[PDB]
Parts: structure tokens; sequence; C-alpha cells
């Protein structure tokens, strides 16, 4: 689980595709990282009904990994939640892709809601030469 750069991880998020993914560009993914974990990949937040956030993107476990440990996991990923606190980003990327087409678009992430949208998000990756 590593704390990775901000152009360090824009530019392995715009290799794995999210750039523009369902329409969202790139400085939304960073800046929706930046606020949920501040780029820890190794980042865990647990929840009053069971429910533990992982890694990254703090991606739940009742949704969307599974576990163990939470009350009806609909493991929506198809993932254990360890695999999203690796170093490697791949697993919270491909996890990631499932949750904005789930129906809501990037509102699925409070902190991108709260902290992102609606602010000028080219900002996060200046400078990346990308």
């Amino acid at each position: 689980g590593k704390v990775y750069g901000r152009c360090e991880l824009a530019a392995a998020m715009k290799r794995m595709g999210l750039d523009n993914y369902r329409g969202y560009s790139l400085g939304n993914w960073v800046c929706a990282a930046k606020f949920e974990s501040n780029f820890n990949t190794g980042a865990t937040n647990r929840n009053t009904d069971g429910s533990t956030d992982y890694g990254i993107l703090q991606i739940n476990s009742r949704w969307w990994c599974n576990d163990g440990r939470t009350p009806g996991s609909k493991n929506l990923c198809h993932i254990p939640c360890s695999a999203l606190l690796s170093s490697d980003i791949t697993a919270s990327v491909n996890c990631a892709k499932k949750i904005v087409s789930d129906g809501n678009g990037m509102n699925a992430w409070v902190a991108w809601r709260k902290h992102c949208k609606g602010t000028d998000v080219n900002v996060w990756i200046r400078g990346c030469r990308l």
C-alpha cells in the first residue's frame, strides 16, 4: 500500500483509461482520490453499519467488494476488499468503472460531490506532462 504522488497517480489512471471514462475528465478522478484517501492506497474507514471503505477510492464493502465481515455484501465488483489495498491501483480502477456506470455517475463518491464537483478540476493534472 503506498501513498502515490499526484502526477504519478494521474499517469497511472490515464494509462488505465479513466480519462473521460463516462464523461469524467481525469482531474475528476485525481481530485476524488485526493479527498477520499489523500492518495493512500492502504486507507480503510469503518462505518456504523459494519461496512468498511477500502483503498484509494474508498470503496465500500456492503456493495462492491467482499471482506467476509459485512452484513449482506453484494460483491458487485467481484473482488475481495483486500485487493483494493494493494499498491497497484488496477483492482480499484476496474471496480471504480463499475461504480461510475451504476446510474449515478461520480456522485457515488461523497468526497467528489463535496470537494470536487463544481470546482476547477483541471488544476489537478497541471504540471504533469501527460
